[PDB]
RNA sequence: AUGGACCGCCAGUGAUAAGUGGAAUGCCAUGUGGGCUGUCGAGCCCCACGCACGUGGGG
């Protein structure tokens, strides 16, 4: 059981430990993120249990780690003396100093190939093939990929991690094999970070922490696809068997 | 419905005033394009007259 998303797009932004005007992202996927986007396809309001989730298992294999940049973001300016984000005691600041201005960091360009193993995998899979919700990637205003769910049923989908996966192109020396990527799973673990979803509900957010552990993998060169317009085709033509 | 949901960095601006590329210069000295030559029967149809050899009219 289990499917295989294809987390990609032109932003991405899995934040964590920001609780303030500055938001930061990791250089990879958050579980917290990616099951806040299956409760989200699946139409559990914030403040519903969330333990369907559990017992869930992601292991993620990065195609390329993407840049990271700073966005500026700038809000409640321009507006006039009366109307900006209103105050706790509800009296508003004066307009020179009203708006208030986040500099929220996000990832970009970047593709990451996730292994969904678990007993709910089906129904999350056909509820991302028509959500209760438009399903985004870290924050609203990043669109996914079209190609979300790269392939909806395969067993053991980690070993489709490992072969026969196509990968963008990089560099390759000449008649060279065993080219690395790294996967996560989750002793000789890389960090812990809080991820486990307990309660998102605006009013007490919950969480906990998680183990990782980034292994380096090694996988066959026939996978790296052309300089351009191939990775995309070979995709296609990948997600093409998927009905067979 | 994802340390996320809502969310503008942004409202003003001459790059400006001045300027010869200029004076000098044979591309030249040499060349057959040549031998050879008469311009003297399948066509598609109609009609008319016919000595069944053909002759003329309209397409």
């Amino acid at each position: 059981s289990g499917f295989l998303l294809r987390l990609a797009g032109p932003m991405q932004s899995w934040g964590e430990h920001s609780m303030f005007g500055e938001r930061d992202t990791l250089p990879y996927p958050s579980r917290s993120g990616l099951i806040g986007m299956f409760a989200a396809a699946q139409g559990v309001r914030r403040g519903d249990p969330l333990d369907r989730y559990k017992e869930l298992k992601f292991t993620v294999r990065v195609d390329r780690p993407g840049v990271r940049l700073v966005d500026f973001h700038t809000i409640g300016g321009g507006l006039p003396k009366e109307r900006t984000v209103p105050t706790a005691a509800g009296e508003r600041r004066d307009p020179k100093k009203a708006t208030i201005v986040t500099s929220r960091s996000y990832l970009a360009d970047a593709v990451f190939t996730v292994a969904v193993t678990g007993p709910e995998a089906d129904t999350i899979a056909d509820a991302l093939a028509a959500p209760y919700w438009q399903p985004y990637l870290g924050r609203r205003a990043f669109v996914p990929d079209p190609l979300l769910v790269l392939r909806r049923r395969v067993a053991d989908p980690v070993r489709e991690l490992v072969e026969a996966v196509p990968l963008p192109h990089r560099r390759v020396e000449e008649d060279a094999a065993t080219v690395l990527v790294d996967l996560i799973y989750e002793t000789r673990t890389l960090t812990v970070l809080n991820d486990v979803p307990l309660s998102f509900d605006s009013k007490s957010r919950r969480y906990s922490t998680r183990q990782i552990r980034v292994v380096p993998t090694e996988v066959p060169a026939t996978l790296v696809a052309g300089p351009g317009r191939d990775y995309q085709n070979k995709l296609f033509t990948y997600v093409k068997q998927c009905a067979e």
